[PDB]
């Protein structure tokens, strides 16, 4: 039993809800919140900009030190950093950004990072301003993640469309 509330159950381990991931994280304070990151951990917009804003820029400060030490992530890769006031940990995961010409096949690799954590709150990777089809992202999530994932989906038209089209 966990404290996630109001989710629709899609499969044994995947759940989905129309929600602002920032507001969800503050309420639940999950062990792991997933950020829709880029390789530079520059949290400007989309989910990343919203999460970082909610941390009063502490996420960005921590991220800049991480990059200065370790260099950029790989597309499809991840790192674990602090969750600040939102979660115990933040798993920064880089899905491919179609508006940059990045290979969509890397979306499966990106979701594989979720399997290192028993329970996660997360957005749909490569959706939103990363330019991929959210229906496709949901399919890859369901077919790749085996741990318990709670998917937030801020946009309402996307959520109903995602629920109504799910196979
Ligand atoms: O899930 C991916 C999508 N973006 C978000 N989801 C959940 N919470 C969010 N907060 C800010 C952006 C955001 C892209 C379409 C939904
Ligand atoms: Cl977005």
């Amino acid at each position: 039993v966990n404290s996630f509330s109001g989710y629709l159950k899609l499969t044994d381990n995947v759940y989905i809800k129309n929600a602002d991931i920032v507001e969800e994280a503050k309420k639940v304070k999950p062990t792991v919140v997933v950020n829709a990151a880029n390789v530079y951990l520059k949290h400007g917009g989309g989910v990343a900009g919203a999460l970082n804003k909610a941390t009063n820029n502490a996420m960005q400060v921590e991220s800049d030190d991480y990059i200065a030490t370790n260099g950029p992530l790989k597309v499809g890769g991840s790192c674990v950093l602090s969750g600040h006031n939102l979660a115990k940990h933040c798993l920064h995961v880089v899905g491919p950004n179609v508006n940059k010409g990045e290979d969509i096949q890397l979306l499966k690799s990106a979701y594989e990072n979720f399997n290192q954590h028993e329970v996660l709150l997360a957005p749909l990777l490569s959706a939103g301003i990363f330019g991929a089809d959210p229906i496709h992202s949901l399919r890859v999530c369901v077919d790749t993640v085996r741990t318990n994932v709670y998917l937030a989906v801020f946009d309402k038209n996307l959520y109903d469309k995602l629920v109504s089209s799910f196979l």
